[PDB]
């Protein structure tokens, strides 16, 4: 309740260390509605605006040339999972000489508590707040003319693929697509509407975008803010022009637009 | 209702500042129960408690070389006063190079918040656990058979001159004054009795041991109050709650005036044992 934020609970900093705290309850919607394998799993997009969140405000109140936030060179390791018992997920920063700010998010395992387990590190750097570019959003979708399918058509599958998105993560509208693209139309699902405010990067039209891809996300090398997400209505994925198929992993480029099609969130080298 | 302390309430650190902010409203118990002249005043020996707890927050968890906490220098500037207007009050800790902990309390005014009052600033010492010290309650006694004052009388004189302490700063029970100290019965007041538990330094009790310089000052004409101004050092073997008595004297330093006036003060239980124990603590008349 009395949390700076649903993702970023507590502040619990030391002198030594920078750090923020927070406990989850199996109850959160983007845990109770984002199960893989039949197990509450903390979503890829969350610890996006966990970083965000945290950074901003470890950093202190900010002139313009530095009231910006851009995250570099993401990973993502084990995922954060719930149980009976709530998790509680620290996420740590550490100013680096060159001004950019290392980040680490992380939980001390009730297996033991003198061991750790990170979940996700990454770089985040401070810049001027940034122009929106803007996307083409009438000729994209006259490009992605071949079977087409509904969001039901993508829901059946991730449900069937072992993915069971509850309603909270149900932000897919309908997928146009052509062999070298996807574009999703979104929404943002009612029932999470009322909290909608209290986010910068929203995990429902975050993972939206990210469900509109699909083995596993597991690095993402650029991220960039330029207006809320929620702002967004419709995302455009593409490849990195990287051209690797290599295994089950690949790099794409996943970018959110509002109805004029004004860029407010854009992922780059995602993998 | 989350507060980390009743002093102490949220942890607002950045990553240039580690700091500790709270809200107060006036309606707390060393708020409502604190007047002087009138006004809510947040009492000096609570501004101890704020940097203490602060420290053991913000340093880590601790070996035991450096689980004790020591205050030095220790310097009051403009008071905390709350008129209608919840007041913000910060608490800064920089780690110094040889390992102390220099701690600033400060605020922003409401009317000007890109202004800046400082209200107490220290520093405070990491340092291995103390073996309390005692005091020789019966031989002080001894000494202390001059003159007397009655909790009554503490407490009439102090509305008089303009120290309005309501039941929970009344923790004086009676006086006894002998040439060159005051002996203080102690008590904790039954109003404090149910979160006594989530202080070390008690307001209540801190702030009665240093009322008991009172017994020096009875029977001064136009008797005016003084406020802490600075103390040298502060020494913490154990939580003041278990008080039951106080000793005040003057310091070594031979420099009383009605201005302001330097004291030596101990606390301890009804054994003697000190739990809490101050020296070089200076007041200075209020205008
Ligand atoms: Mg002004």
């Amino acid at each position: 309740p009395a949390y700076l934020h649903p993702l970023l609970h507590q502040n619990t900093s030391t002198l030594s260390e920078q750090r923020y705290s927070s406990t989850f309850t199996g109850q959160e919607f983007f845990l109770r509605d984002h199960v893989v394998n039949g197990q509450k799993v903390l979503p890829g997009v969350a610890y996006l605006e966990m970083a965000r969140v945290a950074v901003d405000m470890a950093a202190g109140v900010r002139t313009d040339n530095h009231s910006a936030i851009q995250l570099k060179n993401i990973v993502w390791a084990k995922p954060v999972i719930v149980e009976d018992a709530p998790i509680q997920v620290h996420k740590g920063l550490y100013p680096e000489e060159n001004g950019e700010i290392t980040f680490e998010i992380y939980s001390h395992p009730r297996e033991a508590e003198e061991s750790l387990v990170v979940h996700s590190q990454g770089r985040a750097v401070l810049r001027s707040a940034m122009e929106a570019p803007a996307l083409d959003l009438s000729a994209i979708q006259a490009q992605c003319t071949e079977s087409s399918y509904s969001f039901s058509q993508c829901y059946e599958t991730f449900h069937r693929i072992g993915l069971a998105y509850g309603p909270s993560h149900q932000g897919i509208e309908k997928l146009f697509v052509g062999p070298d693209q996807v574009l999703a139309k979104l929404v943002l699902p009612s029932s999470v509407t009322g909290t909608a405010e209290k986010f910068v990067l929203h995990p429902s039209v975050m993972d939206a975008a990210l469900q509109a891809s699909l083995s596993l996300p597991f690095a993402l090398e650029e991220l960039n803010i330029y207006s809320a997400s929620t702002a967004a209505a419709w995302a455009l994925v593409r490849y990195s022009d990287g051209n690797a198929t290599t295994q089950k992993v690949q790099k794409l480029d996943i970018d959110l637009c509002d109805e004029q099609g004004t860029i407010c969130v854009s992922m780059k080298g995602f993998t």
